[PDB]
C-alpha cells in the first residue's frame, strides 16, 4: 500500500511537468491565453458530476471505505456548477446552435477528455470499496495538479476584473486538497497488482486529456478569454 | 439460445405495449406534438455512436468480433441523421452553450443519457457471442421506437417536402436488414443465463428511456416540433 502511495507521487510528478501546465503556469503569456482551453472541460466536467452521483456512490453501503467514498463524492458531484460559473464569466458561453454545442462535445479531438468518466466507470464497477478507494485517490491526485495549475490564470483574472470565479479558483482546490485512511491499510497479492494498473491507468488517461487540452490550445490559439471587468 | 431469441421476442412484444408508443401512433394528435420527444434523443443519439465506434467494435481476429465490427460501422453513422431532422423539426434552435450543457445532463434525461453507458459497463468484458445478444436485444428495442417515430416523422416529411433521415422509413429499413448467426450458435448454461440477463437489462433500460420520453412530452407540451415547407 506505500507503493500504491508512492507510484501516485511519481505519476504525479510526471504528470505536473506536462507542457500544458509549463503554458499555464507561464505567467509571461495573459492568463485570457492560458485558459483558451476552458470550453474543452465542458466533455468531462458534467460527465465527471455523474460518475460521482451514479457510479461511485452506493448509498445503502455498511462497508468502512464505501461510507467515505459516499461523502467525497457528495462535494466532487457539486464542482460541475462551479464549471458552468466560470464558463460564462471567461465569456465561454457563447450562443450557438445547439447542434454546435453537440458537434463540440462529442468532437473525436475531445474523445480522452469525453471518456475519462467511462473509462473510470468500467474500471471501478466490479471493485470492493477499498480498491474504489486506490482509483478515487489517483483520479484525485490528477484533479490537484490540473486545479493548482489552472487557478494561477484563474485568479489572475479573477482580481484584474474584480469577479469571484469558484472552479479555476484557490476556493476549488482548497477542497479537493482535503480529497489518513489508505495510509492505514495492508493489500492482498492480487490487490497490490490491481492497484497498480488503476494508478497507471487513470494517469495515462488524464495525460490522453491534458494531451487534447494542448492540441486544442494550438489549434484554437486566437480563442482566448474573454472576461468584462 | 432458441430459448433467448423466443425471450427478445416476447419482450419486444410488451415494449411496443407501452403508453409512450401509443401516443407516438396517435395519428389524432398533430405529428409536430408527437414528436415534442425528439430533442430527448440529444443525450442518446451521439453516445450512441461512440458506443458503436468505442464498445463494441474491436478492429481480435474471432469470427463473431468482425461481424459486429461489420455492424457497428453502419449503426455508427445514425449520429448524423439525427442532426439532419433536428433542424428540418426547427429544434435546432441557438442558445447559450450552458443551456445544451444543462439539457443534455438534464435529471429528466438521466436514463436516456445512461442507456448507452450502461450497455458498455455490461458489454465491456463479454465473449464476442454474448456481445451479439446485447446488439440483437439493442437493435429490437430500436426497432420497435423507429417503427413508431417514423409514423409522425413520414407524416411531416410529406406535407413539407423534406427528406426525413432518422424519424423515417429510410433508418428502419436499414436498421430491419441488420438473428442468422446466433440462430446457428450453440451456447453453454452460463452463456444461456447471462443471455437471459442481457436481454431482460437492455429491454428495462430501453423502458426507462421511453419513460422520460413521455414524461418530458407531458412536461413540455406547448413545445411542438416547428416544421417548413420546401
Ligand atoms: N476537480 C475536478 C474533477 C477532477 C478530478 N480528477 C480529475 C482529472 C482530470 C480532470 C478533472 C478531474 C472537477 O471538479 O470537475
Ligand atoms: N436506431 C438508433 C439506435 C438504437 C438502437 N437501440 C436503441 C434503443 C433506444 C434508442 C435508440 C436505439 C440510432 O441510430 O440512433
Ligand atoms: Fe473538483
Ligand atoms: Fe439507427
Ligand atoms: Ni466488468
Amino acid at each position: 500500500m506505500k507503493a500504491i502511495l508512492q507510484l501516485i507521487l511519481e505519476k504525479r510528478q510526471e504528470f505536473e511537468k506536462l507542457p500544458c501546465f509549463e503554458f499555464v503556469r507561464d505567467e509571461t503569456i495573459s492568463p485570457e491565453e492560458r485558459l483558451i482551453l476552458y470550453p474543452c472541460i465542458a466533455a468531462f466536467a458534467l460527465n465527471f458530476r455523474d460518475l460521482n452521483r451514479y457510479d461511485y456512490r452506493d448509498d445503502n453501503s455498511s462497508d468502512y471505505y464505501q461510507k467515505i467514498i459516499n461523502i467525497h463524492t457528495q462535494e466532487d458531484a457539486k464542482h460541475w456548477e462551479w464549471f458552468l460559473n466560470d464558463l460564462e464569466l471567461l465569456g465561454f458561453d457563447k450562443t450557438m446552435r445547439f447542434s454546435e454545442a453537440l458537434r463540440f462535445v462529442w468532437s473525436d479531438d475531445l474523445l480522452h477528455t469525453r471518456r475519462l468518466c467511462h473509462n473510470i466507470a468500467v474500471l471501478s464497477h466490479d471493485l470492493e470499496p477499498v480498491m474504489k478507494m486506490v482509483v478515487i485517490e489517483a483520479m484525485e491526485t490528477a484533479g490537484l495538479v490540473i486545479f493548482h495549475a489552472l487557478a494561477k490564470p484563474g485568479e489572475s483574472i479573477a482580481k484584474a476584473t474584480r469577479r469571484k470565479y469558484l472552479y479555476v479558483a484557490d476556493s476549488h482546490v482548497e477542497v479537493e486538497t482535503g480529497h489518513t485512511i489508505l495510509e492505514q491499510t495492508q493489500l492482498s497479492s492480487e490487490q497490490e497488482e490491481k492497484a497498480k494498473e488503476i494508478v497507471n491507468k487513470v494517469f495515462q488517461w488524464s495525460t490522453n486529456l491534458i494531451g487534447e487540452f494542448e492540441r486544442y490550445v494550438k489549434a484554437h490559439r486566437s480563442e482566448k478569454a474573454q472576461p468584462t471587468a
